[PDB]
């Protein structure tokens, strides 16, 4: 259902690949439940420095809009349907090590919506991003009603959700949907390139900033400063700074 | 000072025009209270499903910045002038149906503040968006110091208001003040074409998204995730989910 | 360790110049306290209208990330350094007068946080805008974590903080954390030209926009309209409402 490998200098980089290329890397309850335990529910081990995640099959990231169609059931279970979706993204969002997202082609419905849970998005030149959902009859509910608001601003947020169309990776880069663009033949080398750069830094300095940056976004500027200092001193209790 | 037309497919486009081609469709007390009558005090007819708006004459969308000032008396009377403008912008922002700001040229001051209340804004190559205000001697009162900050971000509203310049179309899309700078003239030919795509999808997938997106524009992410679930579940108890 | 040099049309334009070229205008506690105890007087001097803060010549703003690095106290006075660091970056932001940073070259570390605290920041293509804090263990303590996020976006704020790379300031214009671009002869012309573009407007209009922009961003829109209307009114009891609408 999935695959993962760990490899770097001193074994500090690991990748997670969604293994369903026969079904356009679609995500269901079975796959989404395994990804929750893959990241170990907000705390990984000691070995890894920074994680990478992407889709296997070279075609799409997770095109859960053309093949993923099963909701003909009672609306009561939609609460649990749109709660394991939030569970995986939040686990992706607040996992202890940073993750660099690597969009490989199409990402629609929830696959793109899962991509918004990460830190850095390295894009393939053949990507086709969007939030279709609405054309079926249901809005996004896997977390995306407040991600596009937080990444690309609100001006571009109300566009891709109301329409459900698709825009090019270049346009996605223009609005900030994907941070950087690399060619499709230079993805599984440049995705690590950022990670092979990210790993040779302080082991605690990176993840301490993650807490100080993923907790002040909900609060204001003033309260975040008090939150910021608690993580600033948390570094000074660890000898990575001293050497 | 208004007109209603519905010439379109799906019988649901209700673009609103300001019938003052002799004063650049400026804004005052007279027109402002009539906009509520058009938008029917946070309600609208069922037949209309999506909406756009523009300025009549293809010369100015709304130029209520410097040609139509009337505040030189009773600083205690200029609390209703802002509150009326607050009411008109809040009404247009949270309409039942989505909007498209089709700027046909000028949009400044209280006029651009009307364009800034839209969700999707498609611009014109001859646009002259800007917030002089401070040159007049006023700090923007109809959401100019809030709407502009939450749209183009915090770093590009501190120059538009401090200097009070008229930026052109090319530097308006450059930051996110307007989603698209598509033709000034095909704004009618393309926004209805854009709208017919918006209305080509399920309606409850559109307006229930508007409730979730608009409310969570300043709340925390987890609470915003609380907002979406009910709206997500609202789209599960309607005939617009199965068929 | 600095100079005022204030001139304009009916002189009201301030260009405060940090003076320490020997160590690339290093950002230590003395200069982290020198700028507070003059901008307060600048906060208390109503004649001056526009403020500019920068270096003095042609090299760089401030390299307080890898030049001066004093981290040895037993974690107890590091909180004071954070409290001192936060305070120095909270007075420039909330000073009475508009701040045009007009960054000049290397802004990494203390200079970068200080630059982003300003309202309007010009940036070069030769200028360096990046945070190398993480590579030496510490996060950006003076507000790097939550000032980078709000300005450009959380998606791009993490990348510069995590990698700790020195992106060329030309990318920063496309990135979005800086304002304008023009070739390197004279920052003293265009930065101070736009200062006249500010000095030529109402003195209290920007401030009632400044103390309404800096507050309504945090809370929800309905609360933000509070300061929004309580600041629009204040520019009306003042005579400047009835002298420029003529």
């Amino acid at each position: 259902h999935m695959s993962l490998v760990t490899t770097s200098t001193s074994d500090g980089i690991c990748t997670v690949k969604i293994n369903r290329p026969d079904k356009l890397n679609a995500m269901n309850t079975d796959v989404a439940k395994e990804l929750i335990k893959t990241f170990e529910e907000l705390n990984h081990n000691d070995d890894v420095k920074v994680i990478i995640l992407t889709g296997e099959g070279e075609k799409a990231f997770s095109a859960g809009a053309d093949i993923e169609y099963m909701s003909k059931i009672s609306a009561d279970e939609s609460v649990e349907y749109a709660k394991t979706g939030q569970l995986v993204t939040a686990t992706v969002e607040l996992v202890k090590q940073p993750t660099i997202a690597a969009v490989n082609g199409f990402a629609l419905g929830g696959g793109c919506e899962l991509a918004m849970s990460c830190d850095i998005r390295i894009a393939a030149d053949t990507a086709k991003l969007g939030q279709p959902e609405v054309t079926i009859g249901v809005p996004p509910g896997w977390g995306g009603t407040q991600r596009l608001m937080r990444i690309v601003g609100i001006a571009k947020a109300k566009e891709l959700v109301y329409t459900g169309k698709m825009i090019k990776a270049e346009e996605a880069k223009e609005i900030g949907l994907v941070n950087h663009v690399v060619p499709l033949a230079s993805l599984q080398e440049e995705a690590l390139k950022m990670a092979q750069q990210i790993a040779g830094n302080s082991t605690m300095g990176v993840q301490m900033s993650k807490v100080a940056i993923n907790k002040g976004r909900n609060a204001d500027l003033d309260t975040g400063l008090g939150l910021e200092i608690l993580a600033w001193r948390n570094c000074f209790t660890h000898p990575d700074r001293q050497e």
